[PDB]
């Protein structure tokens, strides 16, 4: 099945998911002097004060830090969304090198890693139904490069050996998502697709401008991590990032001049 390694990456998903050839799919290349600022944008509003963090799961391809969804208890509005999206769980893609890791890229420039921050539409009731809905979900997509510690990070760090292989989960309470974010809340925003199979097109892109710093330790550790599973042939989870798709027919919108 699809992987990020030379025999099932990428360039192979196509096979079993053809809408991975689809018109509008993520990530893209974010061209800052074509993306046009768009006074109308609203602020993002980021409500994180109620998250509910329960786990923390290796899913073979990265890791997902999940959420209690089931009331409004960290939810994504404004911007360029109608609706309340709320957050079901966050991960990120990163490189082997710090020059690589990230899906979305500015200026044809790769930061170490990105973190997704996953929210669906409350209208449509479940995740479930809101992939299949082409303003299913919202992503907020934060850029890292490697710099300064994160203190708000370091949590996740220090559980990931707990989780090495595939298919391992671990108790992930009373996390703070708040701690992953920038100060500055611009951003571009695009309609796009999950960067995962099933490469859905149903996620309203809003990929921060302000990256956050991790520290060399910090993004050491993400590189620590398997793909396989326990008692299968190690292979380090480097390298899980896609890389951009063509635009088409999209415009990326800026918050900010
Ligand atoms: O690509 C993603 O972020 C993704 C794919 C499937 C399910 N949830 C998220
Ligand atoms: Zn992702």
């Amino acid at each position: 099945h699809w992987g990020y390694g030379k025999h099932n990456g990428p360039e192979h998903w196509h096979k079993d998911f053809p809408i991975a050839k689809g018109e509008r799919q993520s990530p893209v290349d974010i061209d800052t002097h074509t993306a046009k600022y768009d006074p109308s944008l609203k602020p993002l509003s980021v409500s994180y004060d109620q998250a509910t963090s329960l786990r923390i799961l290796n899913n073979g391809h990265a890791f997902n830090v999940e959420f209690d969804d089931s009331q409004d208890k960290a939810v994504l509005k404004g911007g360029p969304l109608d609706g309340t999206y709320r957050l079901i769980q966050f991960h990120f893609h990163w490189g082997s090198l710090d020059g690589q890791g990230s899906e979305h890229t500015v200026d044809k420039k790769k930061y170490a890693a990105e973190l997704h921050l996953v929210h669906w539409n409350t209208k449509y009731g479940d995740f479930g139904k809101a992939v299949q809905q082409p303003d299913g979900l919202a992503v907020l997509g934060i850029f890292l490069k490697v710099g300064s510690a994160k203190p708000g990070l370091q949590k996740v760090v220090d559980v990931l050996d707990s989780i090495k292989t595939k298919g391992k989960s671990a108790d992930f309470t009373n996390f703070d998502p708040r701690g992953l974010l920038p100060e500055s809340l611009d951003y571009w925003t695009y309609p796009g697709s999950l960067t995962t199979p099933p490469l859905l097109e149903c996620v309203t892109w809003i990929v921060l401008k302000e990256p956050i710093s991790v520290s060399s330790e910090q993004v050491l550790k993400f590189r620590k991590l398997n793909f396989n599973g326990e008692g299968e042939p190690e292979e380090l989870m480097v390298d899980n990032w896609r890389p951009a798709q063509p635009l088409k027919n999209r415009q990326i919108k800026a918050s900010f001049k």
